[PDB]
């Protein structure tokens, strides 16, 4: 169900002229952090396969890399009617985020990605001032999973973040299915 342009953009290959703005509604739904799967051992098959297929890397290096990447105490995210909710252990923050457009990034690998930028302008909210979505999509399309960046300093600080990228799949997916997607999608 992917066009050549979408399929290549998914793999970090695209012309900048094909990148288009999106809206918050692309990430509407209830979403679950993948971090507990890593911690329980349920992602081990993912790292096992990757380590096997790549002769220059080991299981421990791969798992540690995703441990840094996935680490977060934000267990779920809900997005509905313009509001993003961050669920921690019993505690919950939210904001009606403003869209701020996107930024195209060229990574050290020469692959490319796009960050979709939002800002909380509610002086009453306790949610992060700036957030960014990255999900291998460069034009309007409902997301099937996403990486999110959050902070209070600047958008540019987040643009540089490459170590920690808390990651979220639809909360209705079983663990097997989240594993299958990480192996396949």
């Amino acid at each position: 169900p992917l066009t050549e342009v979408e399929q290549k953009a998914a793999n970090g290959v695209f012309d900048d002229a094909n990148v288009q703005n999106r809206t918050l509604s692309d990430w509407d739904g209830v979403w679950q952090s993948v971090y507990p799967l890593l911690q329980s051992g349920k992602l081990d098959p993912v790292f096992q396969k990757k380590a096997d297929a790549d002769k220059t890397k080991t299981f421990a290096e791969i798992k540690d890399y995703y441990h840094k990447g996935y680490a977060t105490d934000i267990e779920m995210i809900g997005i509905e009617d313009g509001i993003v909710e961050f669920h921690r252990n019993n505690e919950t923050t939210s904001c009606k985020y403003d869209y701020d457009g996107y930024k195209i990034l060229t990574y050290k690998s020469g692959k490319k990605g796009v960050r979709y930028l939002f800002e909380c302008k509610d002086p009453e909210s306790k949610a992060p001032k700036y957030i960014q979505f990255s999900d291998h999509i460069i034009a309007p399309r409902k997301s099937s999973h996403f990486h999110i960046f959050m902070g209070n300093d600047s958008q540019q600080s987040l643009l540089n973040e490459m170590e920690n990228w808390p990651t979220y799949y639809p909360y209705q997916l079983s663990s097997e299915e989240v594993v299958e997607e990480m192996m396949s999608h």
